[PDB]
């Protein structure tokens, strides 16, 4: 059986091609810290500070970490992500499998300023997985914290912690406290190994795809209407304007003007920003002129937004303020970063079934027309959803989160998420770890006081994920090739997705899904 | 039940974003205003500026009577001031409307005009019976995940901007439903209404 | 099997609620130290010092520690607590069931300033149960040293001591000495756990509601009683006095003079003392106007004393010297420590059936009255119980003991501890635990004198305590809503039943068990 001296589990990165599934499987090694001196700890931030209202939380922060799968470069190589948005339409996963294994618990210790480290070998951590959803589920918001892209990383298993209602720095009565020891959770030393698995509920496969047929332009160039529409309301060329009803058949002359099934998809107007300088307006409107919602008295960015077309036809200078994924490239600061280091997503492969970002989504007539009041039509700058209305979803990156949690709530509307991904009622169950708390020498007389004094502790280990895809086989008769993603042909002074002479990796550009075209 | 976690809090208060934000497009502190383009992570600093998942529920504007009579306009509104629909020629108030909060947080005074179920005390009369006479029911519970009744559900952009033109946000009075949008239904009663007929109808949205 | 690399349990706390059944599991981390030196120790006080006759003792200080886990909240989180109080009536303990596992013994040592502590593998403990309840029963006296009410808190096991007949200072001839020692006891090292079970024996369900009807009022209000009273001895509005005894029927107007088939529980006054210091006398009379039992010349305070209501009806102010039970609230000093920090629980809910506890029990004659001497009627203060004679139990709270031991006596009434709680005749058998001693290195050359020189060493590792209990749901069919617990809805600084900023747990008030109601 298992022991101090007998590893737990073996190292697997791999992925199999088979037929319509691929499953993926990766293992990190990762170093899980001593948060809070093994406290929870109410924080707060409140608007009697140099805080805003719109910034102000309450919550708790626990001593408890946990791991983050969430991001799909955790879980494909560049290559692996190649074959998939290539030759396939839709994927989505199946079921994962997760383990911990080959646990190493160290106490580490002071002297002056000497540093030494050293086994413990009788301590334990614990681990539980939420699995009836008990818990603030703090995964989807696309944090930080996941496993590295690239297999050599080792990582840093970030804090967990929760907010929860709020009156200003206050808190409110239905304020909920949670205690995550209050649960049942697995003690593992460093003989031991963890394990569960996950089935995910059915969902539509994500289409990774960009249609060759524009929405407004499902008709036949050749062949005319039988339908009428209004082409002329005043009499041509007379001497006089006399108004007269004029009706016309449409056709390949105007195409704008025929009947159609169907309408394009939801539109939430964004602010138009261009990358050439000098276009943009001089002032700071990031924050002013943006697309806001307000919720409870606080203004909340809304970032990404709905799927909206980036921009339109030649121009590529343009984006939405707060509407495209931006990432960041390796090695850049957090805050006040120049351009030139985010790396901005664009939608193009939506234009056809989606409406343009930044631009209005249609016109109507705002008031009855009389011969003495000329017709006036307005601007729809925010249009809900109506029927026959058609839309494509946001799409997923390699750099970008896999999934989401759908609130349980009384009624959604499309419950997908906006930053992308997979929105699932029942997620992965978030998983929690902490090391079990060792306290240093209590005094020799009784006291009622908690134990303050512990000592330094870390572990080490190896976590292992491996999820099973199932994927749509694109089928098409296009006779023409497609478009490929394919890195550059031409030299350069290192190779893309791979390390730099100093041994940092690198992701050099964000790698949409959507390559391959369909009819609309 | 009432959530213990508003929509746009569902974040970790502890963990950056990885992904960034226009945070300024103007130099800063600089003689010069020139243009630049600056990105930043959102964080426990910023929560307002962080990317999110998902939106509010639909909003219907209604009209905001407070019950401190002081605070209130001088003249009948009631009726002209009210949020109406128009069908086939006919204005009918709309009553209750939409389900959205009563009221934001610390003000208990306001509430939307049609917006609130109004249950009568106990021998009370059928007309122009005072205040102290009805009961007043609020939502509270649902501030979390739909957005107040008397106020906008938010703002967007008015126009295209230029170097020469300023940028121009206008007001979302009224919001139908968008993809990825969560909401709460209206809270049922002690007094009120059990159950509805859905009208049979070739489509209907959300049949509650 | 086991070893030093596995370990040796899981870490449970949960509370599963199945019809009647509420299953409530708890688990802790403890450190033992080594008390004493591995000794045993007379420990006694005279009368010859600055103490007085009533606090002299006799007893021993043994090395050993103990295990308390004898207080509710120990058991029971706040919300779960809710559950309880609000929807049911009574509760009772059917089985527990006690674990120690994953045991880590550390030996500690100083080199000039330095502190160093490491791993002891071979070393043990000690623990037995004391199942046939041989030594002096020492929990159920209210002593700290519980497990922590926060299942995050690491906390410091308490020595165990015991007390033996006095005369001053000295020890008689019955006066008992025990080694614990002397007893079976299991020996664990790191690799080993530790576990028994335990059956309650049967006890009445802990009463828990408020009465909707006084003791006094079981009448029917709309009719007559057939029974007469004496209502008037002289002649009424008549020039004379001239005595005459008329009778009447007692009904809707008069109901102080009605029959009554019972009476109010036995009373034993206490001291009135107002929170209001204006009203207060000024003086102490905290010890001197106290009421006290004296046994075999030792004068005793009475407290908390027999179940008697806290104050009357509009009266808040006033309560019992010593009759109400006094929790601190958290971080409150040992000694004269203000009123604002303690917590005073009050009896409400027992006014129907018992009486006031600072006032009388009634009134009865003092005299055979005569034509020439009037009827004199005097005070009863304190009352044993009668034939016809009903009472409530005091309540449990929270944070107070859940049972004690019925002394092995030849006669009692009513064995119900004073405190609260589920007197017991065999209790939980209480478990001893203890760091088995390691000699420092002997000499090289004999000597018969025992080692006096042991390696500092103490012990860690991980509790658990499962009780079952007996639920008996609340059946009524009262029309309006009851009264509930239930928590501020009103903004405030942090949540209550919450860790503040600085990780500090705390419980703002004491949170009894009767809101139901019955009838009478």
């Amino acid at each position: 059986a298992d022991g101090v001296g007998s590893s737990s589990g073996n190292w697997h990165c791999d992925s199999t091609w088979l037929g319509d599934r691929v499953i993926t499987t990766s293992t990190r090694t990762w170093a899980l810290p001593t948060y809070n001196n093994h406290l929870y700890k109410q924080i707060s931030n409140g608007t009697s500070g140099g805080s805003t209202n719109d910034n102000t939380y309450f919550g708790y922060s626990t001593p408890w970490g946990y791991f983050d799968f969430n991001r799909f470069h955790c879980h494909f190589s560049p290559r692996d992500w190649q074959r998939l948005i290539n030759n396939n339409w839709g994927f989505r996963p199946k079921r994962l499998n997760f383990k911990l294994f080959n646990i190493q618990v160290k106490e580490v210790t002071q002297n002056e300023g000497t540093k030494t480290i050293a086994n413990n070998l009788t301590s334990t951590i614990q681990v539980f997985t939420d699995s009836e959803y008990q818990l603030p589920y703090v995964l989807g918001s696309a944090h930080q914290g996941c496993l590295p892209p690239f297999p050599a990383d080792v990582f840093m298993i970030p804090q967990y912690g929760y907010l929860t209602l709020n009156n200003g720095s206050q808190a409110v009565g239905r304020s909920s406290f949670y205690c995550l020891e209050y649960f049942p959770s697995q003690m593992l030393r460093t003989g031991n190994n963890f394990e569960f698995s996950y089935q995910f509920e059915d969902v539509p496969f994500h289409s990774s795809y960009a249609h060759s047929q524009s929405l407004d332009r499902l008709m036949n160039p050749l062949i005319d209407q039988y339908l009428y529409y209004l082409s002329r309301t005043q009499s041509t060329g007379g001497t006089a304007g006399t108004q007269q009803l004029l009706f016309s058949q449409a056709g390949p002359n105007n195409m704008s003007a025929q009947a159609k099934n169907w309408l394009p998809g939801p539109c939430y107007r964004q602010q138009r920003v261009s990358t050439t300088l000098s276009q943009n307006n001089n002032s700071n409107f990031a924050w002013t002129g943006a697309t806001k919602y307000h919720l409870n008295g606080r203004d909340s960015l809304v970032n990404p937004g709905v799927a909206m077309a980036t921009h339109k036809d030649d121009e590529e200078r343009f984006f939405p303020s707060s509407g495209v994924l931006m990432f960041g490239k390796q090695g850049a600061g957090k805050d006040n970063v120049d351009y030139s280091s985010v790396m901005l997503t664009s939608e193009e492969e939506i234009k056809t079934t989606n409406p343009v970002a930044t631009e209005q989504y249609g016109v109507v007539a705002d008031n009855l027309q009389q011969q003495n009041a000329a017709p006036i039509v307005g601007a729809v700058n925010s249009q809900g959803a109506l029927p026959g209305m058609v839309w494509q979803n946001r799409d997923v990156y390699l750099q970008g989160p896999i999934w989401a949690k759908i609130p349980h709530t009384d009624g959604n509307f499309h419950p997908s998420p906006l930053m992308g991904g997979f929105g699932l009622k029942h997620p992965p169950p978030q998983i929690l770890i902490k090391n079990t708390p060792v306290p240093a020498d209590p005094p020799t007389t009784f006291s009622q006081a908690k134990l303050a004094s512990f000592i330094t502790q870390y572990s080490t280990g190896q976590v292992s994920v491996e999820i099973e895809w199932e994927l749509q086989k694109e089928n098409s008769k296009r006779w023409n090739p497609e478009i490929q993603y394919t890195s550059n042909y031409y030299k350069s002074t290192n190779v893309d997705f791979a390390v730099n002479t100093d041994g940092t990796y690198s992701e050099p550009r964000p790698i949409g899904t959507r390559y391959l075209t369909r009819n609309l």
